[PDB]
């Protein structure tokens, strides 16, 4: 069972955020990005894209990729 | 009868959108981004995306998603 | 004769065109935005857009919706 | 009550679909589009799109506008 | 008072509203394009873009442009 | 525990997509559309939409909404 | 000859065009955007849009429209 | 006076558009695209791209570029 | 060292892209989209699409994903 | 003087287009594409794209990447 | 041999970008733009656009047009 | 073997990035840009576009070009 989903951040802060993916994957590489920016479409295990509203709170479910 | 959608808080502020959703669906997760913003298809039975125009008043209907 | 769009407010500042839009229709839930900006297809007759350029005017003929 | 919106609808045949807008609003004009189709925001009370999918079935709630 | 608009053919077929568009406007060139076309700024009076749908029905308001 | 995606499906084609989530999902409202296909944030608990690709194989997790 | 273009404009500060076009046409409406935004079909005969670069220069042809 | 742009041509066929730009500029290189479609922003002097509509009617004023 | 990219697949056809990716990743599940197609950023680890070009050669690097 | 880019081949046909590159490039990867298509930004110095329009004939001047 | 583009000021600041330019082009009309800003197609011989990155330096390769 | 790539710079600060890729490629012509801004096709041996989120840290692979 590997973690590579997090719904129960959504709504949740950047900072909080970032301390649970850390916990539960210490490798990550967490980039902060508005909603709706387009990305590429590169794989990369350790790298989690947490997606932030106007009021920095995680808006889209953060996935590793 | 559940509540999905809140057409009376158009051009309503988003303090006062988050009041009224809170009060009608306390587990909601209000996000508040820009109108125009896209989003991704994933639905969320608890979250609540309030789209807001250049003074922060609800510009398009909210809805649970 | 039902009044659903305002050509005589372009170029008008915002302030002068929602003095105008409640005047004729004292209903109207006034959402202001970017010119550009992309909206949802859903209609609500009480809610008049009000799409502004760089200094704040009326840049598209506003109308009901 | 007036008829705006026919959820029951989605997942129906174009042909269903007209037939029971006619009889719900005998003055419609159907308009069929692809799902995605970029449309403008002048609303036509009269009006009702119909966004098909690869199959021509309804695959967004009929609305209209 | 200038013709300008064809908000009567939404609807109705290409023919038909070539038809109409050039007893209103001799003059008028006609454009047929697929709803969702994305065009230049440039206005030229004697042309009137339609846009259809996937059964070759006008989906918007003609306008001269 | 809610059947609400389709992971088992990416590769397959339409029409056993189609059998598996009908067998899942009794309800399920199912539309076929092309990958990129851009579609509206209102949410319907029984649809289920199939994002194809140039050989009518599924190419994203159906999900429901 | 009517004037509608504005090709000696380019390059030359927003204050400087809004002079010279309202010379020309003392009744034009103008609307300052920045360059790339997206606009309506709606042709006004006494619009001109201005469209400005970082530096509020005038960064294409000023026409009516 | 360079021959640059044909507004004379919209809403002709593209086979007279090409004989009247041939006739104009023999050193034309033509390219028949449709409406809406992206280009680069390379300058070409010898190119002339056409940008035709659903009956491959000229719908824009080609212009050399 | 995992085999997640073929950049020798780039201009052969889709049929011998299959062929060498199946013999390198036997669970690969081959998704053929045409080039330019907007995708998911959801991450699926034995998904490989093929970006084909007009005459349904590799386009772009073959990835896992 | 590494060979780069062919604006002698914009206007002709892709077979003549690719009959020169292979010529002056004979280990390339040939992709043949609508003008318009979005692609990725990997550089492949062996990849030359042809952008071609309605009528098969290069678009846009091809460049090595 | 007309001086139509700027490879070496790739990277360079947009005021060592000018300096060069209207020394190569006395009579440059220059517009400074962000990168991934959309432009008209029309072509003026005496305009050369600057794409800037976040810290303005220049991004893509400067041509007149 | 050629640098091509800094996969390792993911998630690394953007000064961090500059230095790392100077030492590997001096001649490298580093441009910075939010994470989704379209570039063109043109290749550039020397440049290394870095893109970067909101926090200024790496948020994809750079790459020469």
């Amino acid at each position: 069972d590997l973690k590579t989903e997090w719904p129960e951040l959504v709504g949740k802060s950047v900072e909080e955020a970032k301390k649970v993916i850390l916990q539960d994957k210490p490798e990550a590489q967490i980039i902060v990005l508005p909603v709706g920016t387009i990305v590429t479409m590169e794989y990369r295990i350790d790298r989690v894209r947490l997606f932030v509203d106007k009021l920095d709170n995680i808006a889209e479910v953060p996935r590793v990729g």
